[PDB]
């Protein structure tokens, strides 16, 4: 019978995440 | 005999991505 | 008998990361 499933894939990294906000008043 | 192989596992875990980059500069004063 | 261990699965990417910190400061002008 066929055998058990295979193990999990990689695990690459996520996406960058988004710019941060707007720097504080001059 | 040897049965088949058996079928792909399931998709990897994989961690969130880096920190976004520094936002834009702040307003004038 | 049963057959060897599927392959190894298919890559799992992440989900995006943390947004990034704040920007610079704005100009004295």
């Amino acid at each position: 019978p066929p055998g058990p499933p295979g193990p999990p894939g990689p695990p690459g990294p996520g996406p960058p995440g988004p710019p941060g906000p707007p720097g504080p008043p001059g």
